[PDB]
């Protein structure tokens, strides 16, 4: 009986599955969470602390990133995990008398963000290889426009967009309209793009999102963080909630973009898991790869997702149902271990 | 030239312990700022804390059938949320918009205003009657068809008030089952004589959800965990919207247990009520000071001195404390009630200014 709003509509456990299927060993491969882990270093502080000292409290956080960057501390914002930067956006440019410009299927916490503040969502079907279609996407844009959203690389398809062409979106755009450039996935391109955090000082309305919980392996501890000119950060601040994340969060932080080293060796090893699924759809001709920029690929078999999905956890691999992605006939799986992707591989191959 | 920036935004305003306490050099500092419960966590909390790494995982079964059963409810009347801010968040987000307003006292909690603002809704904000009561009635006065929400916050923050439940009830008689009311039992572990039981008034009154948390007298400073009490209808609404963040393995382990340990709750309870009387027995010597009918885990204290001097002053002298100045109240500090010795310390130091 209560008054909720009508764009409310348009929205709409490991060891549970294992005991039930009789399994030991369950590899998970759901979650672009690093297969790999975290640095040895960053392992070392986790060892090395009791949740019984933790607490909410970083000059040191903002200063080691800004120092990474060779940014002003002033073009940085944090945030408890890439999620809440999303639903801090959506909260201060979007409501009923505006609309926003994205692509499906991408990431689904846009648009659900955009429905829950009454906005209008125009959304633009990706090319038929996956990649975002930049101009479609510009003619969609308007006076009451106030957000663009580009994931790049595109979760879930991968793809990845040159900074050439980012930059002639960017020129395109009208100034007044926030362009955000969600790079969750962007420490996995190989090879790695050029130094593009002070393209935020040419575009005075672009916002770079990136996160921990990728590559660097640090889901657990929830830190998020926003590139951007100094009036945009400014903004976002009056709007945060009392806590982010634990101290203990940001000291891990601290010491995972110092180790960079780790970070190479998982860029490589990605690498080359992606080599083993191009390897796969090259021998089957049914099979649809999307061209993998992240640490996760989606393949169509031309089967129902739902039955993939049940077929590999089954056989002790659980990855996300194309289903809840916008592909009804595929899978997306996280690029793991090498001896892993070759076990999905095989199995993937006896359905076809 | 800006972004399209909603405006809504322009009425909004804007690590104590170590800091601080350098940049005035005292030996030790006493932070009685927050209302996180000062004795801290019960033992068994306390143990598995300290028999748990900072290894730890993102999603909340046994917390909900634990937390269910404790309170005699269905488990599908329950939602938890990363603290109770977020519910008050996610409240705000599934209900309010420029075409809306909804009702709370004030001062109350910062956030129900600050949240209502974000969305664009207008605040009617009631003022609190001379005792620093809800003004119940002027808010009856203050709904509209346009009103979705109405915030009641018992006890108050940060006043103390506490309303007693047939009243409660008296007000909600009142209420169009059309309007959510959110009842902010934030608080309501510290009040007594303890209140009889009014989980289940949910059934009731099927606009009603209940929030409750962790973070007070739980103690829980590790974990952020809170959750609502509502009718099934609110809840399965509710889950729709809820952030893909919740709250660690840990956090809900610690909730686990905090929740069944009710002996260190009923001492804190008692120690609390100990605390408030010596606050009381320092109203009673000075008929200069104001001191607000406390029920929870803090008082509000009028002394006629600027908030932001009591404030320096305190702080000065070893003990940090909340500004009335950020609470509505510019001439008071609202101290939360520790340890005997730090509450007999702070009335001593206020007693010098008097």
């Amino acid at each position: 009986a209560m008054k909720w709003k009508k764009s409310l509509a348009g929205l709409s456990r490991e060891e549970e599955v294992m005991a039930e299927l009789g399994l030991t060993k369950i590899t998970k491969l759901s979650s672009n969470e690093n297969p790999l882990g975290t640095s040895k270093k960053v392992a070392a502080i986790q060892a090395n602390s009791s949740v019984e000292t933790e607490i909410y409290p970083a000059s040191s956080l903002r200063k080691e990133v800004a120092d990474f960057y060779q940014l002003e501390e002033e073009e940085l914002i944090f945030t408890a995990g890439v999620d809440e930067l999303i639903e801090l956006l959506t909260r201060v440019l979007l409501d009923t008398t505006t609309n926003t410009v994205m692509a499906t299927p991408t990431f689904v916490q846009y648009r659900q963000n955009a429905l829950i503040e009454g906005a209008e969502v125009r959304e633009i079907p990706l090319l038929q290889d996956g990649e975002h279609d930049l101009e479609g996407m510009l003619n969609a844009i308007d006076e009451k426009t106030t957000i663009v959203w580009i994931c790049n690389p595109n979760n879930p398809t991968g793809n990845y967009i040159e900074l050439a062409d980012i930059q002639a979106f960017l020129d395109r755009v009208p100034s007044d309209v926030l362009v955000v450039l969600d790079e969750a996935y962007i420490e996995y391109v190989t090879p790695q793009p050029e130094k593009h955090e002070k393209l935020v000082r040419t575009y005075k309305n672009l916002i770079i999102t990136r996160t921990f919980s990728k590559i660097y392996g640090l889901a657990s501890a929830r830190v998020g963080y926003g590139i951007a000119d100094k009036e945009i950060i400014r903004q976002l601040n009056i709007v945060r909630p009392p806590f982010n994340t634990t101290s203990i969060g940001q000291k891990l932080a601290i010491e995972a973009i110092k180790d960079q080293a780790f970070i190479g060796e998982c860029r490589t090893s990605n690498a080359n898991g992606i080599k083993q699924y191009e390897a796969f759809a090259k021998r089957f001709e049914k099979v649809k790869l999307y061209p993998a920029n992240g640490n996760f690929v989606l393949i169509d078999l031309g089967i129902e997702a739902g039955t993939i999905f049940s077929y590999l956890e089954k056989n002790g691999y659980i990855t996300r149902s194309g289903a809840a992605l916008g592909f009804p006939t595929a899978v997306r799986i996280t690029i793991g271990k090498e001896e892993d992707n070759s076990a999905v591989i095989a199995l993937l191959e006896k359905l076809l």
